[PDB]
DNA sequence: GCGTCC
DNA sequence: CGACGA
DNA sequence: TCGTCGGGGACGC
């Protein structure tokens, strides 16, 4: 079975997440644990925790439905020494609250070398990273999302993905989730059922779907190869709906979230229905 | 620099 | 993007 | 329901 929901505000409360995941009508959903922009947070209240694990089983989310997603300033590949301990140390503690709230999987992005060290050593800090923050913690799985590769943000190849996973200690603990708007900025065509099928088998030979833990159904302002993330609307942007009719109806993405991010969200229930009937 | 996006 | 402010 | 912060890294002016 596909698990189909989109990223929802957390506005006024976690379990907000939840009560409009299942307003429309989602079966899987993404949120913000804390304010993506911001360093700091107060820690979890136990209500808050509460409450939110309330709403989840009121609503039918289990864990494996739910992809957190850390901040925007985390850096796990910083060139800088005191920057990237920073970021190693909100990463962690964005895991934490994971494990706090029974969250299990955490989507984030690799990190960036900011043109002062080379992209080897980066995807090595940011493996690190990851063996830093899965050695605090327990049950919660670091999910890598690939990226459009703007600026000097790493992860826009299938090859890094699989270079940092190749650094991490313990594989049972690591993912990757696949956004297609990044895919397509970075290169990787998905405009026709065939381009996906050639996609799909370079992440199958690169990363493997052993690993494939999310999804973010994303379609693209940007343009092909552009190597700029910007989403849009399904069928608006420039992927067009074939690839995401290709993916509700192929079973390698099944049991994992799903997440739209397009930029109008007063359409998810009706993408959300859309995709459900591509199946 | 801006407004805007992720 | 979420908290906050009046 | 509106403007603001925040403050990382970008994009397209
Ligand atoms: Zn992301
Ligand atoms: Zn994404
Ligand atoms: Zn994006």
């Amino acid at each position: 079975m596909k698990y189909i929901g989109a990223h929802v505000s957390a506005a006024g409360g976690l379990a907000n997440a939840a009560i409009r995941a299942a307003e429309i009508d989602a079966t899987a959903f993404a949120l913000f644990t804390k304010n993506q922009r911001q360093w700091r947070a107060a820690p979890l209240t136990t209500q808050t925790i509460d409450e939110f694990k309330a709403a989840c089983e009121k609503y039918h989310y289990t864990s494996a439905q739910i992809l957190p997603h850390d901040s925007y300033l985390i850096n796990l590949g910083h060139p800088v020494t005191e920057a990237l301990e920073k970021s190693r140390d909100a990463f962690i503690d964005e895991m934490q609250r994971c494990e706090q709230l029974g969250l299990s999987l955490l989507n984030f992005h690799p990190g960036s070398h900011l043109m002062q060290i080379s992209e080897e050593d980066c995807l090595a800090r940011i493996a690190e990273s990851i063996n830093i923050a899965l050695d605090k913690t327990q049950g919660v799985t670091a999910v890598i999302e690939n990226t459009a590769g703007q600026g000097s943000n790493l992860g826009f190849k299938f090859e890094h993905l699989a270079a940092i996973i190749d650094g991490v200690e313990d594989k049972s603990r690591v993912g990757v989730c696949i956004d297609t708007c990044h895919a397509f900025a970075a290169g990787y065509d998905l405009r026709t059922p065939a381009e996906c099928e050639k996609t799909f088998a370079d992440f199958a030979r690169t990363v493997g779907f052993k690993y494939l833990r999310g999804m973010h159904l994303n379609d693209a302002k940007s343009t092909f190869g552009s190597r700029v993330d910007r989403h849009h609307s399904l069928g608006e942007g420039n992927i067009g709906h074939d690839a995401f009719r290709w993916i509700m109806q192929d079973d390698r993405f099944d049991g994992i979230p799903l997440i739209l991010e397009t930029i109008n969200p007063d359409i998810w229930a009706e993408e959300i229905a859309w995709l459900k009937a591509q199946q």
